[PDB]
């Protein structure tokens, strides 16, 4: 037991719902009831070019393969055939054992302002690693990654949340995931975001920082720190391993580097907005350094940062101030987890867990009160 509708009651803005709703289209027409309510769709947009039309109809959906999730190839990435293309292949076969569902006449598909732009339809690209960025330079594929945006911005007024970029490359530690802080990734993510915007679509960069979720091998040949929330406490048995074996050992942050990474996500946030993105989304769930900072597990720091329930939520909360201070409320996401387990999070076991977010939800909703409200609330389905 454990629902994210606390959340609800709390802030008042729109809020974007992701996690197994693309099998389940009963719970999703009882969720967007709610006039403020938007739906994710992951994995299934990935089989799903046209994932759009399928959902509106209640057409078929393509399978998805797992092996081609992160693989370094045009296939299981732009060779996904909509449902017009795929009737002249055959079929054959789709999703085994799945009873369709057309919800057009739901508020899925009701317009609906996220930020400055005028959506559309509610059903909405959650970001999706692919880890198919070129390597060295973290830099945006130049063979598929255009067509491969391009043909999930097919449905008009589609808002897309793009893969993870990493702010900085000390927020990095993946290798073949792209960047947001330098010249030749621009230049690749602009003829994204063109693709996107002729497409009549919008496309929001999530900004991504690693933290003890890195490879810190792959920060060590780069010279650079394994960094998290705290020191004495770990991911996992695998990456206390490696910090050791490339002697780079899990660094607690100091203030000052925390101030570095807000100045980074504060030049990674306007470099995509004069790249002519429509806003970014701060990354704050899935086990990630802000997550890390907000988790009690991970954070056992005695300062200004850890302790409490308000000094874990403030890198965050931070992070947000600094952003929208820096290119406008209306150009800035928030996403959140707080029911997740992953890259080693509390979870629902920590019986305070849903306060520490219910804190974060008021904190956004007094700032939203004060004239300066996010575009949107992005939230992890429990599962
Ligand atoms: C291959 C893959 C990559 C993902 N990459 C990201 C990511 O980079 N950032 C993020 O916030 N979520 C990421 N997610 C999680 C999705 O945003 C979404 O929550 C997940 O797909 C569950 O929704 P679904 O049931 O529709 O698949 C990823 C999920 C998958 C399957
Ligand atoms: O941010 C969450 C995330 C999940 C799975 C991935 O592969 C990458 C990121």
């Amino acid at each position: 037991g454990g629902s994210n509708d606390f959340v609800y009651s709390i802030w008042k803005g729109p809020v974007i719902r992701a996690g197994n709703f693309a099998l389940h289209p009963e719970v999703v027409r009882e969720e967007v009831k709610d006039k403020r309510t938007l739906i994710g769709y992951g994995r299934f947009f990935i089989s799903n070019p046209d994932l759009v039309d399928r959902l509106e109809k209640g057409l078929p959906l393509n399978k998805y393969d797992r092996d081609t999730f992160y693989q370094m190839s045009a296939h299981g990435y732009i060779d996904y055939p909509t449902y017009e293309e795929a009737l002249k292949l055959g079929w054959s076969s789709f999703v085994k054992d799945f009873k369709p569902q057309a919800l057009g006449d739901t508020n899925l598909f009701k317009p609906i302002k996220i930020g400055n732009n005028e959506l559309l339809h509610r059903a909405v690209i959650p970001p999706l690693t692919r880890m198919r960025a070129l390597h060295p330079g973290n830099i945006p594929n130049r063979d598929w990654a255009v067509e491969y945006y391009t043909q999930r911005a097919q449905r008009p007024g589609t808002m897309i949340i793009t893969e993870g970029a990493f702010i900085s490359p000390q927020a990095g530690g993946y290798d073949n995931a792209p960047g947001v802080w330098s010249e030749e990734q621009m230049v690749e993510w602009t003829k994204i975001f063109n693709a996107i915007h002729e497409k009549k679509s919008f496309v929001w960069v999530q900004l991504w920082v690693l933290g003890w979720a890195a490879f810190p091998d792959n920060l060590a040949r780069d010279g650079l720190r394994y960094d998290s929330a705290s020191d004495n406490v770990f991911m996992d048995a695998e990456q206390e391993a490696k910090a050791k074996k490339a002697n780079n050992p899990q660094h607690s942050l100091t203030k000052d580097e925390i101030k570095q990474y807000i100045k980074e996500y504060v030049q990674a946030a306007k470099n995509s907005i004069a790249a002519g993105a429509d806003g970014v989304e701060i990354h704050s769930a899935n086990g990630y350094l802000l997550n890390q900072f907000l988790d009690p597990h991970s954070n056992t720091r005695t300062d200004e940062y850890g302790g409490s329930i308000e000094n874990r939520a403030r890198f965050t909360l931070e992070v947000v101030d600094a952003l929208v201070e820096a290119i406008g409320h209306e150009k800035v996401g928030l996403r959140l987890s707080p029911y997740g387990v992953f890259n080693s999070m509390s979870g629902g076991a920590e019986t305070g867990i849903v306060a520490q977010y219910a804190y974060v939800a008021g904190e956004l909703e007094k700032r939203a009160k004060a004239g300066k409200r996010l575009a949107f609330v992005h939230l992890v389905e429990p599962r």
